[PDB]
């Protein structure tokens, strides 16, 4: 019934296990076998689960082995070195929530380097395309946010109020992320050391104290909370450089 | 800055500029143009956006423009039809979120029934993809989910359960989007089209009323509530048959 408790050498013992049947199963295919997540880091907790990364010399490998025994739950993903690699050195909106998985890879298994050549690739990604997912960012995601409690203050409905406001203070934490080109530890305390950060934009601290209190009832005060940190945005673009193009009125 | 006041005559004109660039660039190899979201369905707001879907001929076609005037925002998908009709009969975990723009295209050019196509493809895919899909999400999602607010109440962080919350609500509106095999309206009417749905599982209603409000504050009823709506998925799933094997410790 759910996750059961288990201890950090319980879980290896299993990671041993799935990395034995990995090589029986796969022999000379396999490259290299990692461990990510927070048993990669060593500070699982009692509920966590398991996170696992294999290199394949297989040519055009990407699958993946997702499944639970009722009392634990187990991801394996399986990609070849050139998939891996370019999907370390691609920089989406998430990046700061998804690419931390890349920095503390407790090596397993390991033919040639191959988990440290995927350590390097997604730290020395070009400052560019850091800079390119900023600004999709505001006009993908923080612009269409915008429209979104704009229509809630006019015409409701408020129910969708806490939920948009969670939103917003995520991809506000992948703001900042982004430009400090430094990832989150887990996704647990994306807002907590998303405050903590340098460079922040007005209003987003005191933004975050609603969804991090949980005090998301008050419809009024939370539209100006957002509103306040939407100017605060503009700002804080055109000081870091940061500049989004609203020259054409159809770019194609 | 942001989204400022429109009308839906004003947002048609943008739609019907947009399509004639559209013809002049591409020409003979636009099969299709249609608007979806909001304004597809006419019930746009002050501050909507403009969403517009476009089929080419040219096979593997798949790119898209967004961009804003930084008063106003516009999204146009360019995909080719077998691109675009795989897509719309594929079911995903957040499928209820996602696919109801294939339901209510307002057409602007078609040369041969293509936007007749693509809602006969969305509508008509078989049972077992909807199946096979929500044993998925509880396995990916649910089961994650669980043992996060779990690691939460013996561990903290306190300040990441209003967050987790709302993504469980919503994971969940998305388990009775499948079962249901509806598609909600738009992402602001999700919860409240979810707890209107009838067969839902026991203890979901109660937890999304906690989103629903915004009173995420209280931790210890929350995480309650998170544990009666997993006992709830437990007997639900029981009793509709999304049951997997979960005997094996290594299923591969
Ligand atoms: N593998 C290379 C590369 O991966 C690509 O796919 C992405 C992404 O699409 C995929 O997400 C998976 C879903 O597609 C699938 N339906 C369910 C899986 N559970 C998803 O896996 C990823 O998301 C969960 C989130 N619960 C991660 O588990 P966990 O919370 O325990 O976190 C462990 C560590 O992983 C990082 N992290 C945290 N949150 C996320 C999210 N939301 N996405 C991705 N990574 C996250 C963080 O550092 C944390 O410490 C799970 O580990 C994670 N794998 O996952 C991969 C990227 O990993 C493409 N398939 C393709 O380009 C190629 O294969
Ligand atoms: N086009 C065929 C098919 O599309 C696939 O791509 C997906 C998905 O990856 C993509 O999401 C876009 C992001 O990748 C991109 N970074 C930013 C874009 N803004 C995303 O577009 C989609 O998400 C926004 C969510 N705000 C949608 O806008 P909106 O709130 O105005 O909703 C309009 C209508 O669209 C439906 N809807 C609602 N929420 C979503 C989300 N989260 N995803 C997708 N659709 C949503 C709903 O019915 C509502 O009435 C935006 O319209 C939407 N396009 O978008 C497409 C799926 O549409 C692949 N690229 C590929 O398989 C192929 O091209
Ligand atoms: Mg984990
Ligand atoms: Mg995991
Ligand atoms: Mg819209
Ligand atoms: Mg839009």
């Amino acid at each position: 019934n759910g996750p059961i408790i288990m201890t950090r050498e319980e879980r290896m013992k299993i990671v041993h296990e799935i990395k034995e049947r990995i090589l029986d199963k796969y022999g000379d295919d396999v490259k290299a076998i990692g461990v990510y997540g927070s048993l990669g880091r060593q500070t699982d907790g009692p509920y966590s689960d398991i996170d696992m990364m294999c290199v394949m010399s297989t040519e055009e490998a990407e699958f993946s082995h997702e499944w639970t025994t009722g009392e634990w739950k187990v991801e394996v993903n399986f990609d070849s070195e050139e998939i891996l690699l370019d999907y370390a050195s691609q920089v989406e909106s998430d990046w700061p929530l998804t690419h931390g998985q890349f920095f503390s890879i407790l090596p397993i298994y390991d033919s040639g380097g191959y988990l440290e050549k995927v350590y390097q690739t997604a730290k020395s990604v070009e400052a560019q395309k850091f800079h390119d997912a900023i600004c999709a960012l505001i006009v993908e995601e923080l612009f269409e946010y915008a429209g979104k409690w704009r229509n809630i203050r006019v015409q409701g409905p408020t129910t969708f109020l806490p939920s948009l406001t969670v939103q917003v203070a995520m991809a506000g934490a992948m703001l900042i992320g982004l430009h400090h080109r430094i990832c989150y530890t887990t996704s647990a305390s994306v807002l907590t050391e998303a405050v903590k950060q340098s460079d922040l934009p007005s209003g987003y601290d005191h933004l975050c104290q609603f969804v991090m209190s949980g005090q998301l009832s008050d419809s009024e005060k939370l539209l100006e909370s957002l509103e306040n940190f939407w100017n605060g945005i503009q700002e804080w673009t055109e000081r870091h450089g940061y500049i989004v193009d609203v020259s054409k009125r159809i770019p194609f």
